[PDB]
């Protein structure tokens, strides 16, 4: 679930907020279009892909549902005891969050806008 | 709830994505203000007043409240088995979603800038 | 939860809608950056961060958390069978609604361009 999902950025990037990336680029934000302006974007239209596939799943609706997971270290895991639904939501997650760390963040593709950049 | 409703504007305009009509117009976003500016942005007026009347129940709230609803071929019914609120969001959001697809999209309404247009 | 925390606004500011507060300024909406615009926008910015607070408690989810209160014509109060979370988040709740009904509510400070005077 989002909260779920904030707390595996938590892990990964403690040195961020949620909001730094709410907003950011094409992708990273309600929808998505364009080319993703960089590589963080680029983990956002993964993860906008990955919730789409997921939400084939009857029933399974990624923001909502409470799946198990455990951060180490700012390493992050999907338990066992995941149904398919909470499974494939987990794996979107700790996807991004993981991808997330590993991409600079551009301060000039906070906020940009959308009608300009992201057709 | 919005991943149910999201999914009923699946079932009547499989063509379109949710986020074309979730920043269309004056009403289809957040609130809603001055005057439809077409017919689908109508659609929209219509569905938050009938959420208004729907939060009347004690304890109904539209946006978390599962109901029960089918999708057969393009048509929607919201089945009998859920209580007051549910059947009442339920049809709030059936009603909404068939309304969408009668409607024209006008492509220059889409995120229209509403200090200007929605007075 | 966020429909509690919106009837608690109805509450103490009877007169104004939920999307009146739901866009103002630098710190209503979604997130917050910059300098509170006035005194309506310095509520926001607490009740974010009384948010991250009781985030701080594990499953904590704000927006989700139903918890027990009371509204007396215009008071309000957080009841005692609220578990440590539900306690925390009704009285964020609870203290952003009485901040709302002291403070002038400026029309030129709704909705305004984010990218000019918040960051
Ligand atoms: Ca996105
Ligand atoms: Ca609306
Ligand atoms: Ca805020």
């Amino acid at each position: 679930n989002l909260y779920q999902f904030k707390n595996m950025i938590k892990c990964t990037v403690p040195s961020r907020s949620w909001w730094d990336f709410a907003d950011y680029g094409c992708y990273c934000g309600r929808g998505g279009s364009g080319t993703p302006v960089d590589d963080l974007d680029r983990c956002c239209q993964v993860h906008d892909n990955c919730y789409n596939e997921a939400e084939k799943i009857s029933g399974c609706w990624p923001y909502f549902k409470t799946y198990s997971y455990e951060c180490s270290q700012g390493t992050l895991t999907c338990k066992g005891d995941n149904n398919a639904c909470a499974a494939s939501v987990c794996d979107c997650d700790r996807l991004a969050a993981i991808c997330f760390a590993g991409a600079p963040y551009n301060d000039n593709n906070y906020n940009i806008d959308l009608k300009a950049r992201c057709q």
